[PDB]
C-alpha cells in the first residue's frame, strides 16, 4: 500500500509539474525512471525543477493563504544535501539572513531531507523560527502564552530565558537516530524587529510593544508528489492584522487592548462604546506605520485582498480550479470591506501543499 | 409522497414538542387525531400551543442569528383566522405597533395562514415590512440598491416614490385568487426612524443618514411540523454593526464611508492609514450612539455576542445539540475580539426553522 500511495501520487504531480513547464513529452520517460526508483529504493528523488515548482504549487494550494498572488515568485532553497546539526543550524541562520534581505523581505522556503520510512531525517520543534518565549507560573504571565508548551520543552533541556516579554526562543531540532534534540542561540544581529509607535499618538510609545519582522513558519509538512518534506521552513512578509488583531490583541497572546486604550485616551468601560473596536484600529494602524517606517515589508489587509482578488483572476484565466477556506481568508477586523467575505471558496485540499504534523513536545 | 413527508415531519415534531412542554403522555393521542386528519383532508391544524412553541423551536433552530437567546420570550400573534386583504394588512399595521412598542422592541411574529397545496393564501413581497426603496436610472443611484427590484415592481403597480434616499416602501401583498397584488403606504406615525448623531463629533449630522428602528424579516417561510408558514413576518432589535457596517457601508448599499471619514477628518487616500477600519468604528459608535439617545432597543456585537454564548452554556445544559452558521455568527467588524470567532459550529439544519424562498418578483 506504500509504494502505491506513492506512485499514484508521483503519476498526479509530475503529469500536472510538466504540463505547467511545458514539458509533458519528458512525462512518459520521467515516470518510467520513477517507477524503477520506488521499486528498487522504495522512493524517487526530485530533481531541482520539481522541487521548486512543488513548493510554488503547494503555496498556491494553500486555502488559508490571502498572500498567493506571488507564489511564482517563492525563492526555493535546495537543502537536500546536509547531514549534520551544524549544516542544519547554519541552513537556518542563512534562511534568516536571506528572507530577512535588511527589510526588503523575499518570500523564501529551505528544504531539508524528506522522511524516508515515515523515519524523519530532521524534526523542527520550533512553531516559527523567529518567536518569543512564553512563562506562566503561580499566576503570573510573562511573554508569549503560545510558546508557553515550548519554552518549557526549551528549559528542559538547558536553555534559559530571560523572562522578558519577548525572549527569543532559540532554535531547537532533533537529528535523526538523536534522542534529544539541541537548541541554539539566535544571533541578534540575525532578527530584525520592529519598535510600535503611532503617527499621530507620541504616548503609544509608552506600551514598550515590539514584533519581529519576519514570520517563518517551521512546523509544517510540504508534500509534494508523494514525498513528505517535514522539515521545509517557509517565510512572506507580515499582513499588518496578523501582528495587531490577533498576536498583540487576543486575550489568550499579548492582550493589549486595554493599554491600548488607556494610551488613546478612550475609557475601557462601556461595549457600546466599541472601545475594542477603537483600540484595534489604532494598534493595527500604529503597527503598519511602525513596519513603514524602519523599511521593513507588511502589506495592510485592504491591499492583500486586492492582490488576492487578481489571484482568483489570475487561477480562472490560467484554466485553475481556485480553492480557498474563507473562515481564514477574511481579515480578523473590517472583514466585508473586502471582496473576501462576500463570496465563496471550494475547501478542497489540492496537493502538493503544506500540512500540520504532530508537535513532538506535548 | 406529500402525506408521507407531512407524517414523518409531524410525528418528529410533535413528539419533540410535547416532550419540551412535559406534555409526552399526551403525544400517542395527538398523532392519532393528526393521522386521521391527514387521511381525510390531506394536511393537518397546530393547536395554538403548537404554533407557539413551533415558532420559538424555528428560532432556536436559526443557524444563523446570534439573537437566540431569547428564543423562548418570542412573542407569537396567531393570525391563521384572516381572509382579506383588509385583515392582512391591519395584522401587519398592528404588528409593527406592537413590535415597536414605543422603541422598547418586542420580539414577534405573526402567523397568517399556511400553504394548502403548495398554494399560498397570502404572499408577501416586502423583504422587510419596514425597508427603503431603491432607484437606478441613467447612471444616478437614489436608496437603497438592494430594493431596487422590489421598488420597480411597486412602481409597476401604480405607487410612485418621492426618490429621496429614505422612501418608505408600501406593504405589498398578494391574496390567493388575485392575479396582482395590492400595496398600501405606511402611515407614518407607525415607523420609527433615528437620526444618525455621533456622541463627539458635530458635523457627522451633516451627512443626514438615518435608519428605521425595527427590522421586520417577511420573506422567508416558517417550516412546523411539515406546515409551511409561507407568510409569517418576525422582528428582533437591530445588531448594530448591521446598520453601520453594512447597510450604511457596503459599496452596494448606501456607501458612506468616504463621506464618514471626510466628516470625522479623516484622509481617505491610502489602505495603510485604515481609514476605511476608522470610520467603520465610528459610524458603528454613532449607530449605538443615536438609537439609545432616542430610547430605541439596540444591541452592540460585543454584548450580542456574550448573550451568544450564553444561549451555547443554556443548550448544553438542557442536553440539546447546539447548531450554527460560523460565517454569519461573526460580527462584521472586531470579530475576533469575540468568542465566536474561535470556535466551530455544526451547520446543520434542524426542524423548524425558517427558510429561504423565491421572490415573486425579479
Ligand atoms: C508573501 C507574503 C504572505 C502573506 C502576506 C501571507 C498571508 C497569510 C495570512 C494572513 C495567513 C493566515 C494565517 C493566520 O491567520 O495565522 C496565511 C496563511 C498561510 N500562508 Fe501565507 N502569506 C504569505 C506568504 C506565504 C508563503 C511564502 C507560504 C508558503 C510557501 C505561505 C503559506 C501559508 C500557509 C500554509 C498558511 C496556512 C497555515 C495554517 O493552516 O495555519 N504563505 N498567509
Ligand atoms: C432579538 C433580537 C435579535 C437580534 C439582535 C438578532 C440578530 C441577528 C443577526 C445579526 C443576524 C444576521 C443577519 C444578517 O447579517 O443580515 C440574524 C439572522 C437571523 N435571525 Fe436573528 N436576531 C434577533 C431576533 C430574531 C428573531 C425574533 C428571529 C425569528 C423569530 C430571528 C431569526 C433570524 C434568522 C432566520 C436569521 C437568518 C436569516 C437569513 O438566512 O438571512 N432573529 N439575527
Ligand atoms: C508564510 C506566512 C506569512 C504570513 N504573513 N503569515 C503566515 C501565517 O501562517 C500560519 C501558519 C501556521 C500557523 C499560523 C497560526 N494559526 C494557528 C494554526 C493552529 C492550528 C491548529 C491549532 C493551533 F493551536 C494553531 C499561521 C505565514
Ligand atoms: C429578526 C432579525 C433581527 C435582526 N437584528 N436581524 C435580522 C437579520 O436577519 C436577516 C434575515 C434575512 C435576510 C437578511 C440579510 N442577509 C441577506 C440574505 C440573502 C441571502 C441570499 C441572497 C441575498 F441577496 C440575500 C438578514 C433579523
Ligand atoms: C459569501 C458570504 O458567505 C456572504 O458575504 C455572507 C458572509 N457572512 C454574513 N454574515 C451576516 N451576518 N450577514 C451576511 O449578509 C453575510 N454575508
Ligand atoms: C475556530 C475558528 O475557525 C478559528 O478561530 C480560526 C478562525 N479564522 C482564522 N483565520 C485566520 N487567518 N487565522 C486564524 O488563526 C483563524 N482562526
Ligand atoms: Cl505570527
Ligand atoms: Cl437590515
Amino acid at each position: 500500500e506504500e509504494k502505491e500511495i506513492l506512485w499514484n501520487e508521483a503519476k498526479a504531480f509530475i503529469a500536472a509539474c510538466y504540463q505547467e513547464l511545458g514539458k509533458a513529452a519528458e512525462v512518459k520517460d520521467r515516470l518510467a525512471d520513477i517507477k524503477s526508483e520506488i521499486d528498487l529504493t522504495g522512493s524517487y528523488v526530485h530533481t531541482k525543477e520539481e522541487l521548486e515548482h512543488g513548493a510554488k504549487m503547494a503555496w498556491r494550494n494553500s486555502n488559508r493563504c490571502i498572500g498567493r498572488l506571488f507564489w511564482n515568485s517563492l525563492n526555493v532553497i535546495d537543502r537536500r544535501d546536509v547531514r549534520t546539526k551544524e549544516e542544519v543550524r547554519d541552513a537556518l541562520f542563512h534562511h534568516i539572513e536571506t528572507a530577512t534581505n535588511n527589510g526588503k523581505i523575499r518570500p523564501t522556503i529551505t528544504i531539508f531531507p524528506p522522511e524516508e520510512k515515515g523515519e524523519k531525517q530532521v524534526e523542527i520543534w520550533n512553531h516559527q523560527l523567529i518567536r518569543y518565549a512564553g512563562y506562566e507560573s503561580d499566576g503570573e504571565r510573562i511573554g508569549d502564552p503560545a510558546s508557553c508548551s515550548l519554552t518549557a520543552a526549551c528549559e528542559e533541556l538547558g536553555w534559559r530565558g530571560e523572562r522578558t516579554d519577548f525572549d527569543l526562543l532559540p532554535l531547537i531540532f532533533r537529528m535523526k537516530g538523536d534522542e534529544q534534540p539541541v537548541w541554539y542561540e539566535l544571533p541578534r544581529s540575525l532578527v530584525i524587529e520592529v519598535p510600535i509607535t503611532h503617527p499621530d499618538i507620541e504616548a503609544f510609545s509608552d506600551l514598550e510593544l515590539k514584533w519581529y519582522g519576519v514570520p517563518i513558519i517551521s512546523d509544517m509538512k510540504l508534500e509534494v508528489g508523494g514525498i513528505h518534506y517535514n522539515a521545509a521552513p517557509f517565510n512572506g512578509w507580515y499582513m499588518g492584522t496578523e501582528i495587531g488583531a490577533r498576536n498583540l490583541a487576543d486575550e489568550k497572546r499579548y492582550d493589549k487592548l486595554k493599554k491600548v486604550a488607556s494610551v488613546i485616551g478612550i475609557a475601557a468601560d462601556y461595549n457600546t462604546d466599541l472601545w475594542k473596536d477603537q483600540a484595534l484600529v489604532e494598534l493595527n494602524k500604529a503597527v503598519l506605520h511602525s513596519y513603514k517606517k524602519q523599511g521593513v515589508s507588511i502589506v495592510d489587509h485592504h491591499t492583500a485582498a486586492s492582490q488576492f482578488k487578481r489571484f482568483e483572476e489570475q487561477a480562472e484565466e490560467a484554466g485553475r480550479k481556485l480553492t480557498g477556506d474563507w473562515t481564514w481568508l477574511i481579515p480578523p477586523i473590517s472583514p466585508a470591506a473586502t471582496h473576501i467575505f462576500h463570496r465563496s471558496y471550494d475547501n478542497s485540499i489540492v496537493k502538493p501543499n503544506y500540512f500540520y504534523q504532530d508537535k513532538p513536545y506535548e
